[PDB]
């Protein structure tokens, strides 16, 4: 799995979401480098205006693209899986809101990156800071917990991203996550260990569609 992300490879991202009754649809493009664990990828709402803001989208919205250290190598699940790929779900839950449940499949077309997802959000407050709008655009570091889970030969996740609010005080959004491959070839089970992550979020000043530009970094660490 390892020899398909010594180079820059690109990526494509297709999610369709209904978030209490409003459909909607992101396509993202961009490349990612493995070796630096650098991310740069544009997504825009393909059906008009996105109806929960950016930030609550970032986690679902490629795991393989994080820089392992040498030492740490036998540890990387996420590239072992591939080109086959790997099924990741969620359930994302807004503190004092309402949740989203995620599924992804996760693999190579051709040379291409391929994270495709469903999304589905239910129970959201219509004056909360989701379907409100009252998040800022910006984004947090976050460390994310990998487990093994030997028994599904995939693995278990788990952290919180705290999303900003705009009066100053924070919305938590406790992440839960299995990921499990595709094939039925062999993957590598890791030991115990986490992902240090850096997002920054900005705008492409030419474009009119709604959308948004992602610079992320993420390194493995933890032995």
């Amino acid at each position: 799995g390892e020899e398909l992300f010594t180079g820059v490879v690109p990526i494509l991202v297709e999610l369709d979401g209904d978030v209490n009754g409003h459909k909607f649809s992101v396509s993202g493009e961009g490349e990612g480098d493995a070796t630096y664990g650098k991310l740069t990828l544009k997504f825009i709402c393909t059906t008009g205006k996105l109806p929960v803001p950016w930030p609550t989208l970032v986690t679902t919205l490629v795991q393989c693209f994080s820089r392992y250290p040498d030492h740490m190598k036998q540890h990387d699940f996420f590239k072992s899986a591939m080109p086959e790929g790997y099924v990741q779900e969620r359930t994302i839950f807004f503190k004092d809101d309402g949740n989203y449940k995620t599924r992804a499949e996760v693999k190579f077309e051709g040379d291409t990156l391929v994270n495709r997802i469903e999304l589905k959000g239910i129970d959201f407050k219509e004056d909360g800071n989701i379907l409100g709008h009252k998040l800022e655009y910006n984004y947090n570091s976050h460390n994310v917990y990998i487990m093994a889970d030997k028994q599904k030969n995939g693995i278990k996740v788990n952290f919180k991203i705290r999303h900003n609010i705009e009066d100053g005080s924070v919305q938590l959004a406790d992440h839960y996550q299995q990921n499990t491959p595709i094939g039925d070839g062999p993957v590598l089970l890791p030991d115990n260990h986490y992902l240090s992550t850096q997002s920054a979020l900005s705008k492409d000043p030419n474009e009119k569609r709604d959308h948004m530009v992602l610079l992320e970094f993420v390194t493995a660490a933890g032995i």
